[PDB]
């Protein structure tokens, strides 16, 4: 392979993007990033012909599929090993037995005819402050959720986003994530008979695209409770700090499988199925389920489906075209996409699930500490967002109540209880940071954090005395 003296034929600079591949014809060497290859192709070709050579050599030659039941499907050294979850072989089998996973109880999932029935049922169960079960809504009428007119599809997405827009795409059989241009995904998607590999994107975030951001929006009730929306309203606080996760477009090939996970930061999500179908395998956020999921995530084993060792916790919910799925914090889920699909969805945090949010946060942190793969990613600016919400929103409310001599439990009890819960988690962050220094990714200076905490402590103490002053 490449020695000190050879030139990248792309950038002409000398000695994964920045690893090397050589053209089997030219013999010239390239940085992967300079080779003309997209990231999802880096590992695909056994014989690589660079773009200067293709006109006379024909296309690069891919590795032969030798181990369809392994992530490393190109490795003869793995033919003998066990079938890995998510591999082509595993999925083709799972499809035949998946409909035998039990349906969920009425306590776990509520199916309703439309948004009006959703609103009734939601409120009957306590509203957002008490949101604890999954909802599937058959018709979006009444959800007050802006979605594109049916028929709308990938073609229109690439038209709006642009052909060269990069999307983080799951190589399903390899169970790994690589960037791929939207137009490239479009090309592979529209080729229905030739699918050596399956692709699935989950994270095309379009909230900063002026055209798209108007086409597809969260249900109004989500906008009303989203903590990010409260802090960075429709448009103080830098735009480049906003967690950008509330407007995602998702598209997947038939057969695609996403393995069990809890959404990052313990966020809640909505999904509207514009085209196709999704099947969710879900388990409720109990302490026992978390522990079992934690064990599963930290195990080196790749052959056991979580559903099979979850003591019957995993349930099956089908969501078909035109239907909408709403999941609160902490639900453990895997997803199969049985048919080519186009989906709009998004993640959000809200005060009503604050406790569960922090529990998922602790789980995440526990898992992180034990496995060496930060390729999993977590809620962007999670901690920062809380410092800002405490300071700009919660502290403000407590202070105003204190100046008015008001007992918050009367008209603002939820604000008061959320503050206490948020504060206790933030005391823990503060201590950690005074003990170990800032995080790698810390925007707020240690000192600014301390000023906020000093002020929070004080107003909490003042409100507590106001509440006690009614004692006799
Ligand atoms: O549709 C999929 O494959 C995965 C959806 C999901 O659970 C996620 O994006 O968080
Ligand atoms: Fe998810
Ligand atoms: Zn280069
Ligand atoms: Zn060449």
């Amino acid at each position: 392979t490449p020695k000190e003296s050879d030139r990248c034929g792309g950038c002409g600079k000398f000695t994964n993007d920045f690893q090397w591949i050589g053209c089997d014809s030219c013999q010239t060497w390239y940085h992967f990033l300079c080779s003309g290859l997209e990231q999802f192709e880096y590992y695909l070709y056994e014989k690589f012909f660079c773009p200067k050579c293709v006109p006379h050599t024909g296309h690069s030659i891919r590795y032969k599929v030798v181990a369809p039941h392994r992530y490393r499907w190109y490795s003869p050294n793995e033919k003998h090993l066990g079938i890995e979850v998510g591999s082509k072989t595993w999925i083709e089998d799972f499809i035949t037995r998946e409909n035998t996973v039990p349906s969920p109880t009425d306590d776990e999932v509520c199916i309703v005819e439309d948004g009006y029935e959703f609103r009734r049922e939601f409120e009957k169960l306590g509203g957002a402050d008490n949101w604890g079960k999954v909802f599937m809504v058959k018709d979006m009428d009444g959800l007050n959720m802006t979605m594109p007119k049916p028929g709308f599809d990938l073609e229109d997405v690439v038209k709006i986003m642009g052909s060269d827009y990069e999307v983080d795409t799951i190589d399903v059989y390899n169970q790994s994530t690589y960037s791929m241009k939207l137009d490239t995904f479009r090309k592979l998607f529209r080729d229905t008979k030739n699918r050596p590999l399956l692709y699935n994107f989950l994270s095309l975030e379009f909230s900063d695209n002026n055209e798209m951001k108007e086409i597809a929006k969260p249900p109004r009730f989500v906008q009303e409770i989203s903590m990010v929306n409260r802090l960075w309203p429709d448009v103080y606080l830098p735009e480049d700090q906003r967690p950008k996760v509330e407007q995602f477009c998702l598209a997947g090939m038939a057969g695609s499988y996403t393995d069990f996970h809890v959404d990052f930061g313990g966020s809640s999500v909505y999904y509207h199925i514009l085209k196709g179908e999704k099947i969710f395998y879900i388990a409720a956020p109990t302490e026992q389920n978390f522990a079992a999921y934690q064990a599963h995530e930290t195990s080196p084993d790749t052959t056991t489906w979580f559903g099979d060792i979850a003591n019957g916790a995993v349930k099956r919910v089908v969501i078909k075209e035109g239907q909408t799925l709403l999941i609160p914090a902490g639900w453990i889920h895997a997803v199969l996409t049985p048919v080519d699909s186009l989906v709009f969805g998004g993640n959000f945090l809200h005060l009503g699930n604050l406790e569960m949010q922090m529990r998922v946060y602790h789980l995440e942190n526990a898992i992180r500490k034990e496995i060496r793969s930060e390729e999993k990613f977590y809620f962007p600016n999670f901690e920062l967002l809380h410092w800002m919400y405490m300071r700009n929103v919660l502290l403000e409310k407590i202070t105003e109540a204190n100046q008015e001599g008001s007992d918050m439990r009367e008209q603002e009890k939820n604000i008061w209880t959320a503050s206490q819960i948020m504060k206790a988690e933030m005391e823990r962050w503060m201590d950690r940071e005074l003990r170990l220094g800032p995080e790698k990714n810390a925007i707020l200076p240690t000192d600014d954090k301390n000023k906020i905490m000093i002020s929070v402590r004080k107003q909490i103490e003042i409100q507590t005395k106001i509440q006690n002053a009614k004692n006799k």
